[PDB]
């Protein structure tokens, strides 16, 4: 009765709150695997994270789920202590790790400024722009304006000098998987909020400890939990939503009546349902403009251990690359982040060694591999990331959908949103809640 | 056919659980109502947190819940900048609130000390003594010696002088809700761990933010979530544990048969219960020996608006004390914490008069109160404590049982005793226990 679009994290949580409220719900899943932009599958030689990768006790609903599915001793902090190199004045500059982590900590005073204004509850992002807001004027005038401005202007007009710029580039082309020049400053802002104000606790917390047995042993295990079967290669084609409920269509020509519609298609992907009526014109605008998304994941196996990490600036096919796992038949297998999945074929051993000559021209790459899930027309998208003027009129314009069809995903979620699986299982849970608490 | 005993936080969570995974369940509690150790009440005027009162978002089990019945803009920071005092060799320095806790970030420093040794994941505090530890052996050796030092000791062999001691033995006199100098110094080292080893981190998650709806918002949510009844005024007397399955027994004589029980009653509360089998002698070891918890928690209301905070060393009534409400007559209430229930009546005016006295005489207090954990026959403690010795043969022996599982706080990986986080962590992993066990 309760109709769940898609089994990601959001829609699996989704369904296992339904399930312990008593009511009933089918998930209808696109592709033949559940898990979405989370997928654990074996390349290369190992269990690989195609999509999500690292997580934190201080992400609680990331958290509870370790707990739950029996992973909480399970997780491995990635490789630190790397020979680092970074791009600067078209030229490569040799460090230590601790010397990058020095100036970007530096950098991230500057671009968390405003946080302790904004956010005194850091899950409370809009809090500025309410009725509650009890502060200065200039505080909201502030707010407003750091949607406008992205996150490495805030550097610059600081006065750092090139290599820190070029440093906070390569940066925020891998936070902002995309062109961080078109990105919103308050996601920085508020990454910095739920990270206590501390560059070394948002990389603990986005980018330190990886899960042993994988994403999948906590989407399967949910999967396991659940008492209704998933009914995959059945992709979602249209959506009907009134006051009462709502008629989803699939791509055969199934129709099937709902009391609720909890769609988890991430903005990338919703071109391809039909909504009636349509969505609201702010909502749409979105869609149009979409996330601030375009960029890609690539993992990389080289020849010999070396400990490794670099940084470049856009336009790098990618901007930051860090050795993660030491294989038994002496290969480094290093993770990368780019801007611009147009712009590198993630498959492609040639581009997986450009990659490396961006630093080290005596590096020999033997294998690549990667998931382009913006090119995927179930994802159309990596991880959510804010353009300029989405964080106050864009990912919660999702919530206002006068009907029985409501939208979860960790793209719309109050805390970590888009960039963790915590977000997913935040905002399913939340909107299952939402449903629940309409029915009763 | 799972018995839950108890309808605190832990029973509450598994009987969810258990729900969520088709299995038939019956929570019994002793009490006419749930809650357990948190139980918000009217009291002087307003909504008062008996237990339980503080959260934080870095408290994954406790914020899951905060999200999920509605409450995560409902959080209110306690006052601060209040006009700070500390007793030292028996006398009263005033200060300000930045002050005191400048002294205690320094002397945290060197309590937490081993913490990033010991604890590169604060979630398995035990690391240090498995099979998979692969550090010096100098650091295991640390590790069970730091076991059977207090947290006060670690600051006086650092070499501060009496101010800060004084001030580290009022904090730990409530941190250990009981005498700080028979407690463990590795509850303090994971309180580190669990806070990125940062005093002011650690303050914030377990000593700032309230519930603007109380505790009561979160328990009366899940209860209202279970299908089940709850069996309210139905004390368990007696827990039979054979292979075959369980049976349980109620204080009125009635046996219920079950597939499995999960008994949250906490160790100040094990000796109601009689288990056959016997439990294991090294559990048997801890009740009788109990926990570190023999403190009380009290709300004083005084005369005037006073933005206040004092602290105080064993054997104070009462060694931290805080203002959190302004009230509309013109009154302040404040929330103290002592580490011997027996020596402060919470109910008493002259006694809380008293407490006030140890730092300024110029106030009135005008009502108090509180309940005292200690003294009700199904608690029997407040939150759950490590003596020295419990950390490493304490809290852990009670995993594995006889198929009666224990769950609660008390038992928890990471913010255990202390926390609700804890017992929603343990009630929900005991539950998988059996939903695994049944599969
Ligand atoms: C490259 C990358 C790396 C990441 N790394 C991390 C990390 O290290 N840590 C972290 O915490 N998070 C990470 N994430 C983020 C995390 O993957 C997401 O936040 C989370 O998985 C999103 O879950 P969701 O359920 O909201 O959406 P999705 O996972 O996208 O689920 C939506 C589901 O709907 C299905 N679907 C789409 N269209 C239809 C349709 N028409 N009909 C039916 N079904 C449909 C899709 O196939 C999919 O299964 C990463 C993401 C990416 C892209
Ligand atoms: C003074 C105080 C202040 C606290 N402050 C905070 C705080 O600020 N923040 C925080 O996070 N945590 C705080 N806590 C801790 C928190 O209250 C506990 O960690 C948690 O509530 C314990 O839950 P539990 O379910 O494990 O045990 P309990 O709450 O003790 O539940 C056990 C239940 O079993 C029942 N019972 C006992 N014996 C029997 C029997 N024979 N038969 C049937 N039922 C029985 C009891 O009545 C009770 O309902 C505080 C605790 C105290 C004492």
């Amino acid at each position: 009765k309760v109709v769940i679009i898609g089994a990601g994290f959001a829609g699996l949580v989704a369904a296992r709150e339904l399930q312990t409220a008593g009511i009933e719900y089918e998930i209808l899943e696109a592709k033949d695997r559940i898990g979405g932009r989370a997928w654990t599958e074996e390349r290369m030689g190992r269990p690989l994270e195609l999509g999500a990768t690292w997580v934190h006790w201080f992400q609680a609903h990331t958290w509870t789920e370790i707990m739950r599915y029996g992973q909480r001793t399970e997780i491995t902090a990635s490789p630190s202590g790397n020979d680092a190199h970074w791009v600067t004045d078209g030229k490569v500059v040799k460090g230590t790790e601790d010397d990058l982590d020095e100036k970007l900590t530096a950098a991230m005073g500057v671009t968390y400024e405003g946080s302790e204004e904004y956010f005194p509850n850091p899950h409370d992002p809009l809090w500025v722009l309410s009725d509650d807001f009890d502060g200065p004027a200039e505080v909201r005038e502030r707010f407003l304006s750091d949607d406008q401005t992205n996150a490495i202007d805030l550097v610059k007009e600081a006065g750092f000098d090139q290599e820190t710029i070029d440093l906070v580039d390569a940066f925020w082309c891998a936070g902002y998987i995309g062109d961080p020049y078109t990105g919103s400053a308050l996601m920085a802002k508020q990454w910095g909020a739920l990270s206590d104000n501390r560059y070394r606790v948002m990389e603990d917390i986005t980018l330190k400890w990886k899960l042993n047995n994988g994403m999948r042993s906590l989407y399967d295990g949910i999967a396991g939990d659940l008492n209704t079967d998933i009914r995959l290669n059945t992709p979602v084609a249209k959506v009907e939503h009134h006051d009462n409920g709502a008629t989803v269509t699939t791509e055969s020509g199934e129709v099937i009546e709902a009391s609720a519609v909890i769609c988890t298609v991430p903005v990338g992907a919703l071109s391809n349902i039909e909504f009636s009526p349509a969505l609201p014109d702010a909502v749409q605008s979105v869609i149009d403009d979409k996330w601030n998304s375009q960029g890609a994941k690539i993992w990389i196996k080289i020849k010999g251990h070396h400990r490794f990490l670099g940084y470049a600036p856009k336009p790098a096919k990618m901007s930051v690359v860090r050795s993660e796992y030491f294989m038994d038949d002496d290969t480094t297998i290093l993770v990368g982040f780019g801007y611009d999945n147009t712009n590198i074929d993630l498959n492609s051993i040639e581009d997986a060694q450009a990659v490396i000559n961006q630093w080290r021209d005596d590096l020999e790459v033997v294998d690549t591999t990667g998931h382009n899930w913006v090119a995927d027309k179930w994802a159309g998208q990596a991880w959510g990331t804010l353009r300029k003027g989405q964080f106050t009129q864009g990912w919660s314009l999702f919530d206002d959908i006068d009907s029985q069809l409501f939208f979860a995903g960790s793209d719309y979620a109050y805390g970590w949103r888009g960039v963790c699986v915590d977000g997913a299982l935040e905002k399913g849970m939340t909107t299952a809640r939402q449903v629940i608490n309409s029915m009763r």
